[PDB]
């Protein structure tokens, strides 16, 4: 990559959440292996982000590589309309078996937002088939479910209950419920579904709430006849310490959305699983179909990623990561720029009192030989499960150092 | 693929537009090469669909394959936030260079529907930035722009819907404009953008209309200061006989959407291009970012796919496909089940008077050693540009056979 290459990027290529008139530096990566990103100039960086949740087995993993290459030798893509193939079947089997008993019907899609839209369309068609006037969704404030038109309608600015005040680390307080009870009482009759991110509210605040909330929501839904949609696009596949974050409340949703880590972070794929009751009611078809539904290559990558998780090794890896993050992020509770430190599984969050200075903190991080990407008042880690203790220690040392003074804040 | 495997597919895997209470048969594909799909039972089928527009170079293409394998060797994925990489830069260079001059800012995304949602959002953020109350989109009836909620608000039934373009790809009839002008006069103050598929309305009826429509729409938008969104997710990359269908009218939109054939049908990827005016104007007031934005593997596949097109061979491959389709579909105009026949580039459409029987028709095609996937009252062909004449002949003969009587119709 030349500097002329980098100039073209600034002038012509839009990047996520960022100006075309004031783009900040972007770093050129040429390759990646294990837990390291390799920059154009040869510098190797320990990845603390898993490229946004997804790369749980890291990069250039031999099992993912082999599977993707083999699939390419067979066929990279073929349409799913009237057709089926081994990768899609092998994947859907693993998905049905690893999720709660009632979730046995699979709608594969391309992106998470699209998987959420499918979930919403599923809830709307469901009630319409019963002849009921239910077009409204009840969600939490601070929630995040995607970029698209429908996904945006249930995002922190339908009906919005307050964000869950009670914590995963701490105690349950009953006052938390008053707002969601008030909303449901007033609206039980027009509500099609409650859509929520279980335990961890990712993009909306990296909040971790007490599992009693999920227990409570599940019973209220059962009682009123209302559908529950669990958005696990960020939480699935072992990130919070359990395979799926719902397991934390011992509950099953009516509709489950998955993505990000599904393919081991090699390429995009998503899935929306539901119950037979929902799947059959709607057909009495579900009106949906992305062009690349069931992509064999993305399914093959996903199958190999799940096979690595079938060993169970991730449980110990994630538990170890949890203990190391708690121990090593704790000192930050004492720095002047930190407001809160919270860990669950392989998620380590240091919330600050003032917002960060993106360009400056990013450079500091790259200088430390680590890749860490902050947003707002949050400096967080979500590393790959195969990260070595030495590598994890480099990440926490860098975070602890960043919050030592106001050099990198505002 | 065992039978247990096939049974699990039927009871647990949703397929596009198709019931889970009354599922219809599906065919197990184990591999694909050239212009052929290979079933589990060993049967080879000539593909007439390009896996819905996308696989313009067929399957197991040695150049596409080596490119993908090489990128997997470097890295299949890395986040695009704060990071850039060779595959995305090379791709955006090609996209900017091959599209009309004003289109120079690229937003890479995953699926077509998302690319469209991005365009709509751009149009809204834009007027908001200029401080204009503009929240209506004006579109054509019979349009298709994707499956997400925003995309559906401009799919044929609050937005404005002008009558479906009547003049055919045919002489022009000024009366065709009455419905469109009326809406414009009444709501010109409130319209954020006009959004249409150029020349070919795909999923909404495989309709083929007159390029004068684009000249007029471009001129009217110019005059009122309204944004023009051209959805070329289906028509892009040579399909209609020109590189982009907008070329038929030698017009440039303010916003351009691309997908499907962008990667040569190896994996999903999409892109929305717009002008500097739009990108600078939503910037001095863009709120979008899919997780896998800029995915290196998909970008590498698109680079190798665009490199094949760089040779220019598609132009004559498509011209020859068009001559063959017109000649070989002509006999369908003598069949009792046909309502209309129309051809443009490597697209051949036989519209029927009654809806097809999917299960029965699909099986018939498979027995003829061809893969053709109809829908509603349309039996159409969009083959890979590399299809051999003997292969295209097998497709057109199967279509002609299918429309001779009631057999494969209704249900
Ligand atoms: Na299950
Ligand atoms: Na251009």
């Amino acid at each position: 990559m030349t500097t002329d290459d980098l100039a073209f990027d600034q002038r012509h290529i839009l990047h996520p959440y960022t100006s075309m008139t004031s783009p900040l530096p972007v770093y050129p990566v040429v390759s990646a292996e294990g837990c390291e990103l390799i920059l154009s100039d040869g510098r190797r960086l320990v990845d603390g982000m898993s490229s946004w949740w997804a790369a749980i087995h890291g990069y250039n993993h031999p099992q993912l590589n082999a599977a993707m290459k083999s699939q390419i030798d067979a066929m990279s893509h073929v349409m799913f309309g009237g057709i089926t193939h081994a990768p899609a079947i092998e994947l859907c089997r693993k998905l049905v078996a690893m999720t709660p008993q009632p979730l046995e019907c699979v709608f594969l899609a391309d992106s998470g937002s699209v998987a959420v839209e499918v979930a919403m369309k599923m809830a709307l068609q469901y009630w319409q088939a019963k002849g009921e006037a239910r077009q409204r969704f009840l969600t939490f404030r601070n929630g995040y479910h995607g970029n698209t038109f429908g996904a945006m309608s249930v995002c922190d600015p339908n009906l919005f209950a307050p964000a869950p005040q009670s914590r995963m680390d701490g105690e349950w307080d009953e006052r938390d419920m008053v707002g969601f009870a008030r909303l449901m009482a007033a609206h039980r009759h027009e509500i099609a579904a409650v859509i929520i991110e279980p335990i961890v509210q990712g993009a909306g605040g990296m909040r971790m709430y007490h599992p009693e909330w999920l227990k409570r929501i599940r019973k209220i839904c059962d009682r009123e006849g209302i559908l529950l949609i669990a958005d696990e696009i960020a939480t699935g596949f072992g990130r919070t310490g359990k395979l799926f974050a719902c397991e934390h409340a011992e509950i099953a949703p009516d509709i489950l959305c998955l993505g990000k880590a599904l393919t081991g972070g090699t390429m995009t794929l998503s899935a929306t699983l539901t119950t037979r009751e929902v799947a059959e009611t709607i057909s009495n078809c579900f009106m949906h179909g992305p062009t690349f539904m069931g992509n064999p290559l993305a399914c093959a990558a996903a199958n190999a990623s799940l096979a690595i998780l079938e060993s169970g090794d991730w449980q110990q890896q994630v538990a170890d990561i949890e203990v190391q993050l708690r121990e090593q992020l704790a000192p930050a509770r004492d720095a002047e720029m930190v407001a809160d430190v919270r860990v669950l599984g392989a998620i380590g969050v240091v919330e600050t009192t003032h917002p960060v200075n993106m360009a400056a903190l990013q450079k500091f991080f790259v200088e430390q030989g680590v890749w860490i990407r902050p947003f707002g008042k949050l400096i967080y880690l979500m590393p790959p499960y195969i990260i070595l203790p030495q590598q994890l220690q480099r990440l926490t040392a860098a975070v602890n150092r960043a919050v030592q003074d106001e050099t990198f804040f505002c």
